[PDB]
């Protein structure tokens, strides 16, 4: 039973940015937890996992991920998934969009 969480370095990104995120695991009294995660991964608004890394380990109690978008992406709301080793999981949502005119 420990708290992982995710983070992104933003809450909205444009076409053509990288979406940066980070896996972040602490216990009761924040400390850090160097957590072996089994599945981290992105979904795009239609439900595609167009990113996932598997069994990594936490060094510092987080671990940093990035994903560049294309340059024309699905627009909306896409989120961060992990799963940690108990079996629990936590979703963190972040959007896409710029809409046509300026």
């Amino acid at each position: 039973d420990s708290l992982v969480f995710v983070q992104t370095d933003k809450s909205i990104y444009k076409p053509g940015q990288t979406v940066k995120f980070r896996v972040v695991s602490m216990d009761e009294n924040f400390h850090p937890l160097n957590e072996l995660i089994p599945l981290v991964y992105i979904q795009d608004p239609k439900g595609n996992r167009i990113a996932q890394w598997q069994s990594f380990q936490l060094e510092g109690g987080l671990k940093q991920f990035s994903f560049p978008l294309s340059s024309e992406p699905f627009q909306g709301s896409y989120k961060v998934v992990v799963q940690k080793k108990s079996g629990g999981r936590t979703e963190h949502p972040f959007t896409v969009e710029e809409f046509v005119l300026p």
